[PDB]
């Protein structure tokens, strides 16, 4: 397997993983992906991202 | 320290590592790369090494 989809779910379909509020780090505390592009809905949520690469990259 | 596998390679150069009428499930049961795209050479080939030497940042 190479790479696959990603912590970019549909907003809708985005299974909540805490508080609207939720940030970068308040996330990371449970243990999601966040993504506050989308408001109404959860930045801390269940990802889907599946490779066989590395963890860690760089978008700068 | 960061090293990784590709399959954009030369197919003059690609490492042969399975025969074209191989299928995509046979050659990756060994590990390689399958690319039936490109006639006259080999299909299935062995991947390539390639890193990537900082300098400045990480986006080079």
């Amino acid at each position: 397997e190479a790479q696959t989809e990603t912590c970019t779910v549909a907003p809708r379909e985005r299974q909540n993983c805490g508080f609207p509020g939720v940030t970068p780090s308040q996330c990371a505390n449970k243990g999601c992906c966040f993504d506050d592009t989308v408001r109404g809905v959860p930045w801390c949520f269940y990802p889907n991202t599946i490779d066989v690469p590395p963890e860690e990259e760089c978008e700068f």
